[PDB]
């Protein structure tokens, strides 16, 4: 059914992988883009960039031509703050240089993301992307801009 998980969770993917515009570190944390996994605990377990704008980006390179058929989405929760991304947009490349932004009828599309800190809410790509690289643009959040990622879809 072309929906299985690509390597976020299992990591398949590997770290150097997952890049983003931004990440948020200083002296005892760093947020890293590899840590935006779905359902990873331990330490500052989710990407956060170093501010949250709307001009912000997660990025996965497959390294090859993937059929991309959904998107997973999970926020985080640190200490008392409960960080979510409520919608974004998605763009996908072939060569990380040239960028399509995914539309509905003819428009952007806005997804719906989360409501909570951990709740993972699956997104379908429709029509589906034939795709090397994805982006995902956070445009909404509660408190701050935070992510764990899963890709799914299937190899042709």
């Amino acid at each position: 059914s072309c929906s299985m998980p690509l390597g976020m969770q299992n990591k398949a993917i590997s770290d150097s992988q997952i890049t983003a515009s931004s990440h948020l570190s200083n002296i005892f944390a760093t947020w890293s883009p590899s840590q935006a996994r779905l359902h990873l605990q331990g330490r500052t377990n989710a990407w956060r960039p170093r501010v949250s704008s709307a001009e912000e980006w997660l990025q996965v390179d497959l390294q090859k031509t993937v059929k991309v058929t959904g998107i997973t989405t999970q926020g985080v929760k640190s200490l008392l703050s409960s960080m979510y991304v409520k919608e974004f947009l998605v763009s996908s490349s072939q060569d990380g240089r040239r960028w399509t932004l995914f539309l509905q009828d003819g428009h952007t599309k806005v997804f719906q993301g989360n409501q909570d800190s951990s709740t993972p809410v699956v997104n379908a790509l429709d029509p589906p992307l034939f795709t090397r690289y994805l982006r995902i643009h956070p445009t909404s959040w509660a408190q701050h801009i935070a992510l764990r990622l899963e890709v799914l879809g299937c190899e042709a």
